[PDB]
């Protein structure tokens, strides 16, 4: 691995775009995940057996 | 691996959009997953069996 | 690995844009994860077996 | 003449663009005009007889 | 010649926009004029008979 | 001649822009004009016959 010269980019997010008006919103939740915002994950590595990389709005019961 | 004089790119998101104006919404939920915003994911090297990458609105329950 | 004269961008979120007006807004909870906000991970690296890398509105109930 | 309320733009010249990568360049001259770099005139009034306005890789052996 | 609330502009130039990068160059010259920086003229009034405005690499032998 | 509320510029030159990474460059010259940085000239007014307003890299064996 050797770079000369470049413009290299890894894991990136850019340039997401979101508005809001007048947006009226309800939510009833009983024991489990409700998620409204903006989730944006960027990310280079991940390693490590039954990982989990990057969860968003989870559950986990066993 | 080596470049010379390139521009590269490797799990990038860009330019997603989304707007909202008079957007009413209910939501109801039992021990369950529910996701509503905008969810970007952006990786580049996940390893590991059995592994889970970019997991969105999830349920287990082994 | 060695870089001569490159531009290089590793786990990076940028440009993310929101904006809110007269958002009417309820959210009610029992025992659950609820989230609204604006979430933005990156990360370069995770390692180990079984790791949660980037989790938002998680629930864990082994 | 006389003006009331305008925006007036004489003999301008803007956003030019140009970049360079890599590349190689080999120049033999012998008693002449040889030029390379971005040239941008830009002149409002010139008078004169047998005048010469805005000249460039000019060779003069009368 | 009156102006009355007006934005004039005699004789500009902005936003020239140039980058270099590894940018290989030679150059051999005998008795000539070679030119390979960004030139840039702005002049408002030029005056006179045989005159030269804005001249850039020039060779003037009579 | 005679302003009333105006922004006028005459002979003006702004926002240039030029820059240099890894740039090898050579020159050989024997008797003759060689440039290279950035030549910005501006000027409102000139006068006088046979004049010579904004020269750059000249050379006058007459």
């Amino acid at each position: 691995v050797l770079y000369v010269g470049s413009k290299t980019k890894e894991g990136v997010v850019h340039d997401v775009t979101t508005v809001a008006e007048w947006t009226k919103e309800q939510v009833t939740n009983v024991g489990g995940a409700v998620v409204t915002g903006v989730t944006a994950v960027a990310q280079k590595t991940v390693e490590g057996a039954g990982s989990i990389a990057a969860a968003t709005g989870f559950v986990k019961k066993d």
